[PDB]
Formats: C-alpha cells, structure tokens, sequence
C-alpha cells in the first residue's frame, strides 16, 4: 500500500546481496589457483543458478507480488518461469552430481579419485545444465501451443499443466522427492563406509607426512607433496623440470593443496598398476581386502616395489591369512628398526584388517563440511514449499497466499546463503572474498 518502499528495499537488497555473493564467489575460484578444483567446479555452477535466481527470479516474484498482478505479458512471463524452473533443477540436479561424486569417492577409494578430472566434471555440469532445460524449457513455454490454448491470463503468471493440483504434486515428487530420497541412501552407505573414516589418502599424509614444497628425502632425493620421488639430481632446476612436467605448469617450486591430491590419485594408481604387472606382488595383492590392500600400497610407496617384494616370505603368511605371524615376521626387518612408528601401522593394518592404527584428522575436510552444510540449507529451505504442495492437494484452502509468498522466498534465500556457507565452511573462499572487495 503506502509502505512499498520498505519491501523494494528489502527484496533490493536482500537480491543484492544474492547477485554480488555468487559473483564474488566465480570470481573468487576463477581468480584463485588455490579455489580451482572439481569440487568448487561443481560451486561455480551452484553459483551461475543462484546469481540467475537473484538477478531474474526475485526481483520479477517482488514486482509480481507488491503489484498484486503480472504487468509485463505472457511472453515475458513464461521465460521468467522457465528460467526459475530450469535453473532450479540445474540445482538439483548438481546436488545429485555431488552426492554421487563422493559415493564413489568412498566407496572406490583406489580406483575412483584418479580419474577425477576438470573435463569430466565440466561435461557433468553440461549434461545437469542441458538435460534440466529440455525437461522445463520446452513443456512449459510450448505448452499452450500443444494444447492448443493459454489458460493463464494477462495479469497473472504461473505454469499452466499445474493447474491441476495432482499434477503439481507428482512433478513434485519426481522433481524434487525423489532426488532427495536417493541423496539420502547412498549418503546412509555414504555413512555406513565412513563411520570410522581413515582412508589411503589419511593414512599416506600421517606416514608420509604433506608439503607442498620440495622437501630433500632422508635418502636424500627431491620430493613433493605425500612422499613423489622425483630426481636425484643436486640442482633444485633438475627437479623443478620433473615436477612441472607432472603439473604441467610453471610451479617454481611451489605447488597447491589440491595438485598434491592430484599426483597422489596418479601415484596410487600407477602404484597398484605396476603391482599387478609384479609377478611376486600380485597374488598377495588379489587376496588382500581393501584396507590390507592400502596397507601394502603404503609400502611400495616407502621401499619400492622392488624392495616390499622382498618380503616374500611374510608376503606368503599374508596370503595364508595368518595376521599375527605375518606382524612378527614383519617386524624382524630393518624396515622396522630404520622407521618404527610408520612400520607397526602398517604392519598393525595388516594384523587387523581395520584403520585403527590410526588417528583421524580431528577437523574435517573442506569438501564434507561444505556438502553438508549445502544439503542442510537445500532441504530446510525447500520442504517448507514442497510439502505447502503436498497439504494443497487435499486441501487447498488451508494454505493461505501468504503462506505461499514465505515458501517462495525460503526457496528463493537458498540462493543466498549458500556463498556464506561457501566462506564459514571454507576459509579459502572467505579470506578471497575478503581481498576481493579491495
Ligand atoms: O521446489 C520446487 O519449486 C520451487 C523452485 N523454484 C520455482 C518454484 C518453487 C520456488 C522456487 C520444486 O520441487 C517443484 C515445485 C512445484 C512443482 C514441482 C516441483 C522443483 C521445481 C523444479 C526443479 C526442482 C524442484
Ligand atoms: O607406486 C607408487 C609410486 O609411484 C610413483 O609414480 C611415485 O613417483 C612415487 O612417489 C610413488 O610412491
Ligand atoms: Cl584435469
Ligand atoms: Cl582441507
């Protein structure tokens, strides 16, 4: 009425807010090597959708709603539907993508994290992007034309098979149901892996320890990251030309959190190739389990292939699953007296079967802790509307408009929130923000 100021400065700034936190977050991993990885690949494209929904959606929804009315035509007024409905399964769809993402990171933690790569990723986001538009986009804009008629009318705006309230429900279901059923059960086994998380990348930056500077080894040769070998040469340069080769950019000498992660993946893999490739090392290696396998592993990147096949005879006690003779047999090695602590994890690896040689991280990783907070905000955000479709399909008049206006908005809000739980979750993101307002 009179007091319309207020709102269009409330939703103005409230989009605001929304506009410069996603674009302060593509710029922020854009103009960051640090920030660069699949995962906030994944962000970035989180990030387009929610810039769109505050620049387009919530601004077009408050002119809607204070005006009482839709003036800007039918035209105008499907695109702006198609837009929010496209971006929004864009969304969802990117949820999904990330749920699967770490179910197999989990579930398959030799295989799986090698071949992680920006292409993959990229093509993924692709396929969401694409494949979301040719389910809204077309049926929603043409729809009319199909039918042969527009049921909606000149000064309002809404998605015209939705007329009938049971078809609002199931795309509902289908549309926002189910994904959120599936990112539940494979995030229970997701649980059910993790319970006790310590995994191969845990256990090799505990025994092998982590820098992202190149580090003499104690046998004296060049090393970066966890434990890569790569030259023997007394001239840093000589080095510096192996690791740029692995990078495939100029590092200096320095590379990042995430390149080290990167090579690690690389060095497991060929790790495991070339044991199978080992006549001595091959049949232990099939008759081992996951976690006795890591342990192994763990060894030929200390000693070498060479060098853990020399093992033979405990080998064969692994083989025999004889656990406790293999940890004495083990321990009478110079192995253990040259790297004691190091060696009883392993060998204790091999005695258990479990990871309880070792202590978890005690903070969890950035990835984990984001995802969770994302999933948290997506769900609290979205029940409120989706379940106001559920109530309104037995009874429609139990849901009062301005009922409808606050689901609206919770969904809308979603989009913006999600930088701050970008920049609380990752201090990375934060303190870019920080140096990216000046
Ligand atoms: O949450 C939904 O709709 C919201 C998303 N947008 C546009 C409508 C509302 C508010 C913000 C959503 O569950 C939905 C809503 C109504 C009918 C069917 C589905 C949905 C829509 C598209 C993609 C994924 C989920
Ligand atoms: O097999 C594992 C080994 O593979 C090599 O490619 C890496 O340079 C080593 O650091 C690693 O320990
Ligand atoms: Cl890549
Ligand atoms: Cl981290």
């Amino acid at each position: 009425t009179f007091e319309v100021v207020f709102i269009v400065l409330v939703a103005g700034s409230l989009s605001l807010v929304t506009i410069i936190g996603n674009i302060l977050v593509m710029v922020s991993i854009k103009v960051n090597r640090h920030l660069q990885t699949v995962n906030n690949y994944f962000l970035f494209s989180l990030a387009c959708a929610d810039l769109i929904i505050g620049v387009f959606s919530m601004n077009l929804y408050t002119l809607y709603t204070v005006i009482g009315y839709w003036p800007l035509g039918p035209v105008v007024c499907d695109l702006w539907l198609a837009l929010d409905y496209v971006v929004s399964n864009a969304s969802v769809m990117n949820l999904l993508i990330i749920s699967f993402d770490r179910y197999f990171c989990v579930t398959k933690p030799l295989t799986y994290p090698v071949k992680r790569t920006t292409k993959m990723a990229g093509m993924m986001i692709a396929a969401a992007w694409v494949l979301s538009f040719i389910l809204w986009a077309p049926a929603i804009l043409f729809w009319q034309f199909i039918v042969g008629v527009r049921t909606v009318e000149d000064g309002e705006c809404y998605i015209q098979f939705f007329s009938n309230a049971a078809v609002t429900f199931g795309t509902a279901i289908a549309a926002f149901y189910l994904p959120v059923i599936i990112m539940t059960v494979l995030y229970w086994h997701i649980s059910r892996a993790s319970k006790s998380r310590i995994n191969i990348f845990e256990m090799l930056r505990i025994d092998e320890g982590l820098r992202l500077k190149i580090y003499k080894d104690t046998e004296g040769y060049y090393t970066i990251g966890i434990g890569h070998l790569l030259t023997k040469s007394p001239s840093l340069n000589a080095a510096k030309s192996e690791l740029d080769k692995a990078i495939g950019r100029n590092t200096n000498g320095v590379i990042t959190k995430d390149e080290a992660e990167k090579l690690f993946n690389q060095d497991v893999d060929a790790a495991v190739r070339g044991i199978l490739r080992n006549a001595k090392l091959k049949p232990v290696y099939d008759s081992l389990d996951a976690v006795r396998r890591a342990a192994l592993i763990n060894m030929v990147f200390q000693m070498g292939e060479t060098g853990v096949a020399g093992f033979t005879n405990s080998l064969r006690m692994l083989q025999q699953k004889r656990w406790d003779e293999a940890a004495v047999n083990l321990a009478k090695s110079r192995w253990y007296n040259q790297t004691p602590n190091r060696a009883k994890r392993v060998i204790t690896t091999f005695r258990t079967g479990t990871w309880d040689a070792y202590p978890p991280p005690s903070r969890e990783k950035k990835v984990t802790r984001t995802i969770l907070a994302i999933l948290l905000a997506f769900i609290i955000t979205w029940a409120p509307y989706n379940v106001m479709v559920l109530i309104n399909t037995f009874c429609a008049p139990c849901i009062p408009n301005t009922v409808w206006t606050i689901g609206y908005w919770l969904c809308y809000i979603n989009s913006t929130i999600n930088p701050a739980c970008y920049a609380l979750c990752n201090a990375t993101f934060k303190k870019t923000f920080k140096h990216l307002l000046m």
